[PDB]
């Protein structure tokens, strides 16, 4: 009708790949994608012609051309490049990795990252997805968002218990959103994962629309939430403010 | 069995039509760029919208962040290492020197891959060895075309301590070195990491134009002068980096 299911299946094949299993057979991909082998074979051959996969010896690999499509999101969103120097200022000051988060349905996606080298690794790459309900980024992105947006997120939010302190209910989400509006930032402790503490502050575009958040995380082994707030809040808010200015916010 | 699904090609053609020049384009702008009819592109946009990859409003369209999540199903570093091996062997055979792939990690360069040669008196590096970006050919070739914020991080995290007789000691000096590298197309250093050690590195690119590593090669001043080594080794360090760049889809 207006729905091209093969496009869906094309993505399903790409997403069936595991970063840690770089060279699967057709059969492994089709089982992962939940698609028939003839479907997967035809998709693979198309993706190969387009330069996204390479096939050899019954096995298949992604190519770097697979990162190229993602790079178009960044190229067409100037906030990403502008973010980098501001995130570096956060990472240097705190010695904690600094990120730009953007809303994508019920998830937040890490759109840009300045990592710090520890073994005590708070591990996410660009394109990593985390639920909005359970994160500081989520809350700083939803605190000033429309009610319909929020409901649409809530409807899709699994509200899993991910850490010892993860909120349970949407009624509870709403109480955290209220705090964020009063604070001007979100703080979460042990909600996305055991031992994980995060701050995030909203970034505004020229219209005063919250288009992203500057975020910084620590381990509870390094700081208590109150310590992390006292230490890191000033530079997280200053980074978001500058980034907002960069976008033409007044 | 047809081995080709056109609408998958068209889906990508539409996704790729969004860029710095078309951040929020209309249907007509997208259809023109993709080389497709507007009805076809309309149907593809509506499918991509349902899948959460684009968002449409007021006759204009945007990529959502969802496309970012595709790349995380890939390790480029693993792939670069695998593709590197044959090219590094080529370099080791032509130069008679251990050939390495270097990658950037913060202010350090890591020896990601290595093809060693056999000498009694040897240049000793294992995979995983880190050397500072500020003091090395590999560092300089990894930084010379890197975004300002990447160079800025290195600077903030570098000690700039003297390691060999000729190590640069300042950000201003590093910056001058990087300009020389942009102009040369490769880095050459001598005596900056250790007395008697001379090094060359050339940048490697992937499909998206990003410098993803360097092909590198070192010698001893007992076997070569810096000018001598640059003569005999640069051509094939360059050819190896260019061949590996191609393996990685660089146009």
């Amino acid at each position: 009708r207006d729905y091209i299911q093969s496009i869906e299946r094309g993505f399903a094949v790409l997403l069936a790949f595991d970063a840690q299993r770089p060279n699967p057979t057709l059969a492994e991909l089709a089982t992962e994608a939940g698609l028939s082998r003839p479907a997967v074979r035809r998709i693979l051959l198309t993706l190969q012609k387009l330069g996204y996969v390479a096939g050899s010896g019954g096995r298949w690999s992604l190519t770097p051309r697979v990162l190229s499509i993602g790079q178009h999101y960044s190229e067409s969103h100037a906030l990403i490049e502008a973010a980098m120097p501001r995130l570096l200022e956060v990472a240097e000051k705190t010695q904690e990795s600094a990120s730009l988060g953007v809303l994508d349905g019920a998830d937040v996606v890490y759109a840009a990252r300045v990592p710090v080298r520890r073994i005590m690794s708070i591990n996410v790459s660009v394109g990593t997805r985390v639920p909005a309900y359970a994160t500081s980024m989520g809350r700083a992105l939803l605190a000033w968002a429309p009610a319909d947006v929020v409901e649409r997120v809530v409807a899709e939010s699994t509200f899993q218990k991910l850490g010892p302190e993860t909120i349970g209910t949407a009624a509870e989400l709403e109480r955290e959103l209220a705090k964020v509006r009063e604070q001007g930032f979100a703080l979460t402790s042990e909600e996305l994962e055991k031992g994980l503490i995060s701050l995030a502050a909203p970034v505004h575009d020229a219209g005063g629309t919250v288009v992203g958040v500057v975020a910084c995380s620590t381990s509870s082994a390094r700081n208590t939430p109150a310590q992390f707030r006292e230490q890191a809040v000033p530079c997280v808010l200053a980074a978001a403010a500058a980034l907002s200015a960069d976008m033409g916010f007044a």
